[PDB]
């Protein structure tokens, strides 16, 4: 109903900020005519696409009635709306790690500090508005909470790509001697493109710049490996929980060796075969079994006891087949 | 057992070719000392990662016995081994479309034809060895066939990234005048980095090269949009089939309105509620229901008729609950 809301507008104000800050990063990158922020104004186009996947899936997870197309309802839509955002992220912390290994073998000089720093700090205070509207991880059942942990990592992934930038734009502005047009800046780090044009005149004398320090150029790719080893540690408890539900694994709360034992202790029941337990979404566990009873008349209270021994483990969707003989 | 095999070695010879052709694209890109094939020898590192996902999933889909961790077996492992390869591909036909829109706003000249062409044609005859070992789409139930349609598109995705290269390396070698060191090549397409160094002497006379044609530089990014609109048409029938199984949709073969009608026509059965049908993997469909019968003694032949009316739609995993009264 607002920002302080109900999982619908709170994903929707944030698409109304990423879409406007991507405008503010294109307008600045045409007025100053620098074409190196067009490679960072497409950095927040992988954060508009990853807020539509969590917004389409939230529109379908409200149809829990028995459709003719799905007999359970679309309540497992928001379990794999969080499997997609944790595979679209792991295939994005792989394109960072390959782009930040090309900068090792040939470096790249940032040209305009105090304009990059005028957008890095001005973008760090948008992605520390995502990380504060996502309470239960904003320090002031698990069906939709599992979805908005997929778009918590697409905001933690971009409030760490605006601390690499701000710690980079300060090192260049406070320590880099640079190379203006002429007067002995040889760049003995970087391969100089104007190589066959400095041979005309050894100009005046020893006017040594030598581009200042050399270790500075390898600081934007050293930090894009410490950023990658943090997201591939934080996204692994999401890629395990919401992808063992879809494989229909027995939930962690439930042990099989104390259900098949307790079904055989009920009087009248001889044995139990073909027992299945899976988890639909969150705390809705569904269980079925076969039972070979003996008396075809007393199957009115013996079903009440078997319904109870599933009731004392928290599972309610029961179905049993009395194979009479 | 060999290449002509059993889904195990046939995925495994191809990882023993992509790993060796990535060696042949690094050795050439250090002897000629060109650092522009290191950006294409990491093009086949998204085709070693996408042949391990289909090889880990194939090792787990052979455990169809009832584990204590999964009561159904790991037979749905190779249904989402093909959901990952069709989301790792769609998040890779998105990084192409953003890298081939930076080349529109500033072009980029290829430097060495007849070495790129010596690797493009030499890599087109590796990815038309993937597209011929993948019969049922190599023109000379659906459980594992759904997996090796995920790594058919990671080979069709790289036998179309070696026809862009070979149609590009022929246009430069047959039509590009180039710009050698000196003698009036102004590049009136490309922003010339040696701009303040040509002002020394208007050298001899009108010796016009002007870098030859201008439309040639926009031919490697025109074709990486016709390549993207083909993979996002071919991968959509895979991303729909193997992601409506995991949401437990009623299969396309089965209509609900001719099962709940036919259960009520069986004598003795009064009505039917709580009917569920989903698909485990391939042609294994599982169905459960509740039935309010009337006679607690005649539940020995009425179950045989209800087992038949599910048998005449191809589904066999049945479980029914007679709610006697």
């Amino acid at each position: 109903m607002g920002c302080w809301g109900r999982n619908r507008g709170r994903l929707l104000c944030m698409l109304a900020l990423t879409f406007m800050f991507m405008v503010l990063e294109v307008v600045v990158s045409r007025v100053t005519s620098s074409l190196a922020m067009l490679s960072d104004s497409f950095h927040m186009l992988s954060n508009v696409l990853a807020l539509v996947v969590a917004l389409v899936a939230e529109r379908f997870a409200r149809r829990t009635h028995a459709t003719q197309k799905n007999t359970f309802g679309w309540i497992r839509a928001e379990v794999m709306g969080a499997l997609v955002n944790a595979i679209f992220l792991t295939g994005l912390c792989f394109a960072i790690l390959l782009e930040a290994i090309e900068r090792f073998i040939e470096p790249h000089e940032m040209q305009q500090p105090l304009v990059v720093l005028g957008v890095g700090v001005a973008g760090l205070l948008v992605n520390v508005l995502g990380l504060c509207l996502f309470h239960h991880h904003s320090g002031f059942d698990r069906a939709g909470q599992l979805n908005m942990r997929g778009v918590f990592l697409h905001v933690l992934g971009n409030a760490l790509g605006s601390v690499i930038v701000v710690v980079n734009a300060l090192v260049f502005y406070f320590s880099w001697k640079g190379c203006s047009e002429g007067d002995f800046c040889v760049n003995p780090c970087f391969p100089d493109p104007c190589k066959a044009f400095v041979e005309i005149i050894n100009s005046t004398h020893a006017s040594v710049y030598e581009a200042g320090p050399c270790w500075v150029l390898y600081l934007d790719p050293t930090l894009c490996v410490v950023m990658v080893c943090i997201l591939l540690y934080t996204t692994y408890p999401l890629l395990k929980e919401s992808a063992l539900i879809l494989l229909q694994t027995v939930p962690k709360q439930i042990d099989i060796r104390n259900l098949i034992k307790e079904l055989r202790n009920v009087e009248g029941v001889e044995e139990v075969h073909e027992l299945h337990v899976w988890q639909l979404a969150g705390s809705r566990i569904i269980a079925t079994a076969h039972i070979k009873c003996e008396d075809p008349t007393s199957y009115m209270e013996v079903a009440k006891t078997i319904k109870d021994v599933f009731h004392n483990h928290g599972i309610h969707a029961t179905t049993i087949q009395p194979e009479f003989a």
